[PDB]
């Protein structure tokens, strides 16, 4: 017996934790467990501008080369007769406030995974609801400015944290995932928590972006590869002289037309406030670790040790697995 307990705390886990569990009491169901939330992984990485954009941008002194973002993994675990289950993970990518523009104060959730036994089924929903807005509140009072969620839908062929998941685990079509993101967000602007929130296309027009070095360029994330597809497309046309008598914009404003309800761009501080912040200071300490550095490491961890989130048993012997190798390493 490990359990999630024993991991160090952080001020992010415990907000969160917290959050969950004065929700649970409130709705007072008897099959619910305590939930614990642990920081497993938080360190300082940059992205790096890719090849075209560099050139049109970075080589010319428009655009920073790359950006500074601290990443973290944290986990949710719910105590299921007296057993610790692992049901929610998610890795983010956070711009502080030294970030050049047009990073600063942006918050980006690269990965959402989830083991879906959380008991009782009927407060599920609930609770992945009550994680990421405590994400939000939480980020928000640091100082961040905006939230940004790509709200695509995962596939049976790549798993994102979680080796081999329930065969009746539902991925959800498209726009059903699109109107789950916007439940919650619509209870984070009843908690004014989120001010407000709009797809890319509409955040651009009133933010009157006209040039691609202006659109927040994440690791991993759709826009970066889009321009550099866009770019490639661009010099490759060649125009023969012309008789006597911004394409990029252009591409970039048309594809975020065609693809925007699938990007959110989430306000949560606004308009006079979110001018004069002081600095943004991340309490929490860096917390190294290999395991939970990026994707692979855990994911391989799993392959090896034959270890499932596929059935409530196999998962609970995995995050009993899990939890001795975070505590030993
Ligand atoms: C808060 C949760 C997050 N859930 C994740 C998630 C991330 C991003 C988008 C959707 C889901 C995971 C990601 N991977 C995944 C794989 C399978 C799977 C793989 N093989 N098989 C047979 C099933 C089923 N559901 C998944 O949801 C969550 C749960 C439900 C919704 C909805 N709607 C949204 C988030
Ligand atoms: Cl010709």
């Amino acid at each position: 017996k490990f359990s999630a307990k024993r991991l160090p705390s952080t001020r992010l886990g415990t907000f969160l934790e917290n959050r969950v569990n004065d929700f649970l009491r409130r709705q007072n169901h008897p099959e619910s467990g305590e939930v614990t939330v642990r920081v497993v992984h938080a360190s300082d990485k940059t992205v790096e501008v890719k090849p075209g954009m560099k050139a049109r941008f970075v080589d010319s002194g428009e655009m920073a080369e790359s950006f500074p973002y601290r990443t973290k993994a944290l986990f949710a675990f719910e105590e299921i007769d007296g057993v610790d289950l692992c049901f929610f993970g998610m890795h983010v990518q956070e711009y502080g406030s030294d970030c050049p523009p047009p990073n600063q104060r942006r918050v980006y959730i690269s990965y959402l995974d989830s083991v879906h036994f959380f008991r009782p089924k009927c407060l599920r929903t609930a609770v992945y609801h009550e994680i990421l807005i405590g994400y939000l509140e939480y980020v928000k009072k640091l100082g961040y400015t905006t939230g940004h969620i790509w709200a695509c839908p995962p596939s049976e062929g790549d798993d994102y944290i979680f080796h081999c998941h329930p065969p009746d685990q539902k991925i959800p079509k498209p726009k059903r995932l699109q109107e789950w993101y916007k439940k919650m967000l619509d209870k984070a602007v009843s908690e004014r928590i989120v001010h407000d929130y709009k797809d890319i296309f509409k955040q651009a027009t009133e933010d009157r972006l006209t040039s691609a070095k202006e659109l927040p360029y994440f690791e991993g994330d759709f826009w970066p590869n889009v321009l550099e597809e866009s770019i490639k497309e661009l010099e490759q046309k060649t125009s023969k002289n012309k008789s006597s008598l911004n394409d990029l914009s252009q591409k970039l404003y048309a594809t975020m037309e065609k693809h925007k309800e699938v990007f959110f761009v989430i306000r949560l501080i606004a308009g006079p406030a979110a001018n004069s912040l002081p600095p943004i200071v991340d309490p929490d300490p860096l917390i190294p670790c290999d395991l939970m550095d990026g994707r692979d490491a855990f994911l391989t961890l799993a392959r090896d040790r034959h270890l499932e989130f596929s059935s409530l048993r196999r998962a609970q012997w995995s995050t009993g697995c899990m939890l001795v190798e975070l505590h030993t390493q």
